[PDB]
């Protein structure tokens, strides 16, 4: 994600792009004047156009335009679509050529100001081999330090199997060299360039980049201290610590086939927030297979769930051919387009092939649950309960500003779903499926951890959100949502240990 200059103002970003850039010359900054909100900078006849992204609670908002799963999706789509990118008066605005940003505040490997014991002492505690950071140097200021560790074994030991080497990098005039060969317009240039031809040492040794140090992690125990240096005001804040998640997600770009194919097009909220493919619900019951829906495991590639859109007029048959195929028993949703797709409390509708009866509902102060009975017409055997959670206090605007509400649901939702053996997974959804939908999986699947597990476990809130967001586009949409995940954990580890 190079093109994303996290520090910079628009002033900069012109000058940059008139500078550097020539016309379809491009990058994207955070708003400073609009919290959440970013801006795409393009050139465009030897002048700069700006164009404002809104990063609302549900997607992101390209003003006056469509809407994206995540900022590295839509700049995807303009890139392979050139031309479809127009202000209202109908001009052509071409995005052709990434502006590079130099600066690496934002990478996983960057550490900034760390001595070189302390270096060796976290690369020494939590690193394996191939584990990395880049430092700012004491003894050269101004240059920079990659200190690896590489050996067979993993943590601390005393084997000298392992070692940590320091390898310098010299700050020249805005280039960046390790004392010979080339000169590297930036730090994340040396660094890509030894990931893939690691450095070999005079003695043999082949300095392997395999991954960085990992500095989010940690143990459930000290979720308040953590939390209590995130929320400081004067920098490893939620925001430092988001927008680093943030850089991963050109890594996400996944294929979202399915989703583009012409006859499955008006199955979709918004045209452009779609399902990957590779973990899409596939409807085989048995027609048209497609419905915007992912399965999302917890340690996914290492209780499941299903995100997905609120129901639309034209998909409420294939929401609860899903529900069925599925064998899901329960369902979390909330509510602000998106259609109502069950029936009034005692009246029994059929949706195409599946009949729903909602048996009763009940009003609690957060939510209101719904006992639905699901069947195949024809078929009365086939009869099972599925508990619709329906979410009522999330406010129109931002997250809960107490997080107890959302827990005692998902610890009454976990408890239904525990209740029901061989229970399909939980469907979460709400509008586009990706913003409060992964916020709440987000939330039950560190909680969960902690309930197998107890206080004294490991919980990594960025690395289980770039997991989530393996699995489906966009999941946990905006800062105030990372925050509220950390303060629902937080008030969940607080209630267990009193």
């Amino acid at each position: 994600r190079r093109w994303f200059h996290p520090n910079i103002t628009g002033v900069e970003a012109e000058n940059l792009l008139l500078t550097r850039g020539v016309d379809g010359s491009f990058l994207a900054r955070p708003s400073k004047s609009n919290p959440g909100d970013f801006t795409l900078s393009v050139r465009r006849n030897g002048a700069v156009t700006h164009i404002k992204i809104q990063n609302t609670g549900d997607y992101y908002d390209l003003y006056g335009g469509e809407k994206f799963a995540t900022l590295a999706e839509l700049v995807q789509y303009y890139m392979e679509h050139h031309g479809q990118l127009k202000e209202k008066n109908g001009d052509v605005i071409e995005l052709k050529y990434p502006l590079n940003c130099a600066d690496p505040t934002s990478e996983r490997w960057f550490h900034g100001h760390l001595s070189g014991k302390e270096a060796e002492k976290l690369l020494t505690e939590k690193g394996k081999h191939g584990s990395f950071l880049v430092r700012e140097s004491q003894s050269h200021p101004g240059d920079f330090v990659l200190s690896v560790r590489t050996g067979d074994d993993k943590g601390e030991s005393n084997d000298g199997k392992s070692k940590v080497t320091h390898v310098m990098i010299r700050c020249q005039e805005l280039k960046y060299d390790v004392g010979g060969g080339e000169r590297f317009d930036s730090l994340t240039d040396l660094v890509e360039h030894y990931k893939k031809n690691p450095m070999v040492e005079t003695l043999g040794t082949v300095l392997q980049l395999k991954q960085p140090l990992n500095t989010t992690r940690i143990n459930a125990a000290e979720i308040e201290s953590r939390v209590r240096e995130l929320s400081k005001l004067a920098k490893q804040g939620f925001w430092e610590e988001f927008e680093t998640l943030q850089q991963q997600e050109c890594k996400l770009l996944y294929s979202r086939k399915e989703g583009q194919r012409q006859e499955n097009k008006n199955k979709n909220r918004y045209k452009n927030i779609l399902p990957f493919d590779h973990t899409r619900v596939v409807l085989h019951d048995g027609v048209s297979d497609y419905i915007n829906a992912n399965i999302i495991m917890p340690e996914f590639e290492t209780k499941s769930y299903i995100a997905t859109q609120g129901c639309l007029q034209n998909t409420v048959n294939d929401f609860w051919r899903m529900v069925f195929q599925e064998n899901s028993r329960v369902i979390v949703m909330t509510t602000k387009k998106c259609v109502k797709y069950w029936p009034d409390e005692y009246a029994l509708k059929e949706y195409g092939v599946m009949r729903v009866r909602n048996v009763k509902e009940s009003a609690a102060h957060d939510y209101t649950l719904r006992e639905l009975k699901l069947s195949k017409v024809g078929q009365g055997n086939t009869e099972r309960t599925v508990w619709q959670y329906h979410f009522r206090t999330w406010p129109d605007h931002g997250v809960p500003s107490d997080p107890g509400g959302v827990l005692d649901f998902l610890e009454e939702v976990h408890h239904k779903q525990e209740s029901i053996m061989d229970a399909g997974p939980v469907v979460v959804h709400e509008s586009a499926g990706i913003g409060r939908t992964g916020t709440f999986i987000v939330i039950d699947i560190l909680i969960d951890i902690i309930r197998e597990k107890g206080v004294d476990c490991d919980i990594d809130v960025p690395k289980t959100i770039q997991m989530v967001r393996s699995q489906r586009s966009g999941m946990v949409q905006t800062e105030a949502q990372y925050r509220f995940i950390y303060m629902a954990v937080q008030h969940y580890i607080e209630t267990l240990q009193r």
